């Protein structure tokens, strides 16, 4: 019996997908963010919001929790009240939750701008963690609470920072923005910058498998960074994106983590970051249709 | 014009005293632990709950703002709704104030506690934080919030880790227990354990000047420990009590941070464990007659 808070989002519905084949699965989502056609048919879903609705109940016999809703991370144009209430204070009242309810085991999806500045790439769990955006702060504030409700109410955590993650059922981004350029216009595509600016990207599927793996780490709580061996230039996403489509447009021109830690343990990502944005422009193809 | 929240309380009500000074100074505290009494004349006091109040009007035209109130850190016996409301809550909430009303300096009593279990002593303010306690966690997610808030709305910060502030106005710790219990029975202490656990202590005044002292520092967010030189034994703490409380009671038997960054900067602590004890105790004698 597990609990999978945002199970009906994009990171949250995957990991539903693939508990559900040997655990009886919980969803508690408000689906803000989120689609309900994306929950597994073997899964309850519980429409609650985590802020404001006492959730005890639905936690009731659970022996783990997998807490993966949040806030959606936008760029600039952000809403503290939002992130405030959706990371931190939703958290809160997870643990309190918990806590009453006796629920002693929590996986936690954090984010890779817990570290800031980083001046240190690749950057490993252990470098300091000064965010300097509020979802970091609010995601650090979560990592902090998790920590002391470990210690204090006797709870084992697992919590997993990474940056971009892309596959089915995600709908934002580099990959996004371009395939809504070349469906406004099939014969030109604006990048911004001179394209050789670096990303990288974890597929969703190798995503999953990380928070999977690491629940092997046995100590009352385990920190992994989850991430893909290596870049890719925003040049080459925008020719991907266009040999997916069939497409030979003119182009006009206007914080990598250490995955060290989980590999040393035994995990390796089974796709680098060509591969995953090949596979993600397919599947979001797709997506905008269905 | 400076606002000062939690001005009527132990460290909060010393500030106000030092900077009233030179300064147009506004107090914000809701009288929970805090002291009417203990206000200086030359402030104004709005009496109001950082964690429900509206206080636009009064963060008007300040040039900073010394975040001192939150919850008592208690012994096993605490609230999390009071540490997460009066810590958590309250400060992110005084952010958005200041940054509605465009106020962008604030100074920060944090906590100690943000080390958890420091394998490194002197404890150092690069050593990471994971903290146990759900205080200790509490503060950390305050500083996460407030570096969040310096980077994302142009605010500059000074953040204070410390532990055992002793002095005149404070009624928490091991010297008004032990004057509490010696008042009981003038003749036996009980003392909890060999009483051989080490102690540093920091006075009243070392800590307020080691905060003034610290503005001096320079970057968007400045991170300093602060404490005194050294440690003293719990025997040795109810030694001095007797000493001079004129009485010889027989023993019934049942960390440190480094601050060579502000020393570094130019301050010194001018007491030492000892004397900050001796002199806390003549201050709480006379503190139980006002
Ligand atoms: N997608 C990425 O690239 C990425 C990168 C780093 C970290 N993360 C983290 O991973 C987690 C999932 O991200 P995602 O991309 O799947 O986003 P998402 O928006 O698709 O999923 C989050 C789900 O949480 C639900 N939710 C939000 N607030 C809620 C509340 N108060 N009560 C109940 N449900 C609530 C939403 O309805 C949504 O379905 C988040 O915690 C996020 O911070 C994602
Ligand atoms: N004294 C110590 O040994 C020590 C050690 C470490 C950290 N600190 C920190 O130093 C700061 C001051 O500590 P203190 O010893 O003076 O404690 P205190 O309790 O005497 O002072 C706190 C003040 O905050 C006010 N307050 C509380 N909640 C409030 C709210 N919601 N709205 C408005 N006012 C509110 C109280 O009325 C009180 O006057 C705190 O942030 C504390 O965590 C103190």
């Amino acid at each position: 019996l597990i609990v999978v808070t945002g199970g009906a989002g994009f990171i949250g519905s995957h990991v539903v997908d693939k508990l559900s084949e040997s655990n009886e699965i919980v969803v508690i989502d408000n689906l803000s963010s989120g689609n309900e056609e994306f929950v597994n048919e073997a899964a309850r879903l519980v429409k609650a919001d985590l802020a404001a609705d006492d959730i005890k109940d639905y936690l009731k016999g659970a022996e783990e929790v997998w807490h993966i809703a949040a806030n959606p991370d936008v760029r600039g144009a952000e809403n503290p009240d939002e992130i405030y209430r959706n990371n931190v204070l939703a958290t809160y009242r997870l643990l309190e939750a918990m806590r009453k309810a006796g629920v002693s085991r929590i996986v936690f999806t954090s984010t890779s701008t817990v570290y800031g500045e980083a001046k240190v790439i690749p950057t490993p769990e252990d470098y300091p963690t000064h965010p300097i955006s509020l979802y970091g702060a609010s995601k650090l504030a979560c990592e902090a609470l998790i920590e002391s409700y470990c210690h204090t109410f006797d709870m084992q955590a697992w919590i997993y920072r990474f940056a971009n993650v892309i596959g089915r059922r995600s709908t934002h981004g580099v990959i996004y923005d371009f395939i809504m350029k070349l469906k406004r216009n099939p014969e030109e595509l604006e990048i911004l910058g001179n394209g050789e600016q670096n990303k990288s990207y974890i597929y969703i599927s190798d995503c999953v498998d990380a928070m999977l793996f690491g629940l092997r780490g046995d100590e009352r709580v385990n920190i992994f960074n989850i991430g893909s061996e290596d870049q890719i230039k925003v040049k080459r996403i925008a020719e991907i994106v266009c040999e997916e489509l069939g497409l030979s447009p003119r182009f006009r021109f206007t914080m990598l983590l250490s995955i060290e830690k989980l590999k040393r343990l035994g995990w390796k990502p089974r796709y680098n970051s060509e591969e995953a944005v090949r596979m993600a422009v397919r599947d979001l193809v797709e997506d905008l249709d269905e």
